[PDB]
């Protein structure tokens, strides 16, 4: 069908403040608890890519409906950081841009870390930096 695919090397260069600030076992305990308490949501850490010149998100554990699509989540985040619909926004999970049609639950199952969080970096540019 000759659709566009934004490819990239899988990599883990992004330092998430949530990870820097909490030891793995604390994160894992919390992630496990959250998954049990809110079984129709997935826990997501969302942080701006280092060189991105756009607004920052509040430091929260974002509990996202599992059936929300990635495309919908883009709009949710645009609203939080006061980006227009016409403004570029890209998500990276281990340096790779996820498909907009995936649900957040699918994305979570594919990519959550061993602490039971999903980690998403965001940028205004399509290549992480």
């Amino acid at each position: 069908e000759w659709g566009i695919e934004l490819v990239s090397e899988v990599s883990e260069a992004m330092g998430f403040v949530y990870k820097e600030e909490h030891p793995f076992e604390k994160r894992r305990s919390e992630g496990e608890k959250i998954r049990k308490k809110y079984p129709d949501r997935v826990p997501v850490i969302v942080e701006k890519a280092p060189k991105a010149r756009i607004g920052d998100l509040d430091k929260k554990k974002y509990l996202v409906p599992s059936d929300l699509t990635v495309g919908q989540f883009y709009f949710l985040i645009r609203k939080r950081i006061h980006l227009r619909a016409e403004d570029a926004l890209f998500f990276f999970v281990n340096n790779v841009i996820p498909p907009t049609s995936a649900t957040m639950g699918q994305l979570y199952q594919e990519h959550h870390e061993e602490d039971f969080f999903l980690y998403i970096a965001y940028s205004d540019e399509s290549v992480y930096g």
